[PDB]
C-alpha cells in the first residue's frame, strides 16, 4: 500500500499511482453558486432508509466506514438526477485538524468541519464491484457537519469511537439509522465527478445538499481522537483526511432549488 494524506503521500502525489486522479471529471469541487444553474428537470430526491440495516463500523486507516447490509432492495436512494435504484453500501466522513476546515465539496470557496458521504451503487450492475468501474455505477449523497447544536442521532457513532481508535479496529454497528444523519431539506447541487480516494473513478453522480447539519464540537472532536496507525505502531491522529477542491473543467453544477 501507500497512499494517504501525508505531505509524501497525500492528494498532490496520488496521480502517480492513479493517473486518472489528474482526470476531466474529478471530485470533490468547489461549488459556485454564481455558476450553478438551476435545473427544473430535476425531481425530489428519494431517501429510503427506513429499512438500511447497518452491520459493523470499521477504522480503516484513511476513515471509519459503517457498512450496511446491500443484499436487499432495503435503503435505496432514487430520483433527483438519478435513473434507477441505488443502494446505500457504506458511509464515512472527512474532517479537519480544527473546525475552519475539513469538508472536501466547498460552498464559494467556504468550508466546513466535516463532510459526511453516503455512498451508493446502481443495482443495474448487480453489486458495487462492477457499479464503480461504470460512469452512472455510484450516487454519493454528500452533506457538510457545520459546528453548533449536537446532532443526537450522530451520537452513537461518536460513541464508539473509542473502541475503533486505531487502524484495523472493528466494532459491532447494528440498529443505526442514517436517517438521524439527514438535514431538514433535501436541496441540493449535483453534477458528475469521482470517488474522492484512489482509485478515483470517474463513476458518481454527486448529489451534495444544500443544507448542512449540526454537530457540537465535543461530537466531532471526538472524530480526531481516531488514528491513522494501526496498534502499537507511534501515534498519527487521523485528521485532515479530505482532498481538496480539484478543477472543474468541462462541467455543470445543477441546482435542484431556485
Ligand atoms: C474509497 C471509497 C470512498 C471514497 C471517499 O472517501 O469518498 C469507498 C466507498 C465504498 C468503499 C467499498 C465498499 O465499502 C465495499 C467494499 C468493502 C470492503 O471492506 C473493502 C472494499 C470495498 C470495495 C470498499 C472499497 C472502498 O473503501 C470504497 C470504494
Ligand atoms: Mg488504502
Ligand atoms: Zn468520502
Amino acid at each position: 500500500h501507500h497512499w494517504g494524506y501525508g505531505k509524501h503521500n497525500g492528494p498532490e502525489h496520488w496521480h502517480k499511482d492513479f493517473p486518472i486522479c489528474k482526470g476531466e471529471r474529478q471530485s470533490p469541487v468547489d461549488i459556485d453558486t454564481h455558476t450553478a444553474k438551476y435545473d427544473p428537470s430535476l425531481k425530489p430526491l428519494s431517501v429510503s432508509y427506513d429499512q438500511a440495516t447497518s452491520l459493523r463500523i470499521l477504522n480503516n486507516g484513511h476513515a471509519f466506514n459503517v457498512e450496511f447490509d446491500d443484499s436487499q432492495d432495503k435503503a435505496v436512494l432514487k430520483g433527483g438526477p438519478l435513473d434507477g435504484t441505488y443502494r446505500l453500501i457504506q458511509f464515512h466522513f472527512h474532517w479537519g485538524s480544527h473546525d475552519g476546515q475539513g469538508s472536501e465539496h466547498t460552498v464559494d470557496k467556504k468550508k466546513y468541519a466535516a463532510e459526511l458521504h453516503l455512498v451508493h451503487w446502481n443495482t443495474k450492475y448487480g453489486d458495487f464491484g462492477k457499479a464503480v468501474q461504470q460512469p452512472d455505477g455510484l450516487a454519493v449523497l454528500g452533506i457538510f457537519l457545520k459546528v453548533g447544536s449536537a446532532k443526537p442521532g450522530l451520537q452513537k457513532v461518536v460513541d464508539v469511537l473509542d473502541s475503533i481508535k486505531t487502524k484495523g479496529k472493528s466494532a459491532d454497528f447494528t440498529n443505526f439509522d442514517p436517517r438521524g444523519l439527514l438535514p431538514e431539506s433535501l436541496d441540493y447541487w449535483t453534477y458528475p465527478g469521482s470517488l474522492t480516494t484512489p482509485p478515483c473513478l470517474e463513476s458518481v453522480t454527486w448529489i451534495v445538499l444544500k443544507e448542512p447539519i449540526s454537530v457540537s464540537s465535543e461530537q466531532v472532536s471526538k472524530f480526531r481522537k481516531l488514528n491513522f496507525n494501526g496498534e502499537g505502531e507511534p501515534e498519527e491522529p487521523m485528521v485532515d483526511n479530505w482532498r481538496p477542491a480539484q478543477p472543474l473543467k468541462n462541467r455543470q453544477i445543477k441546482a435542484s432549488f431556485k
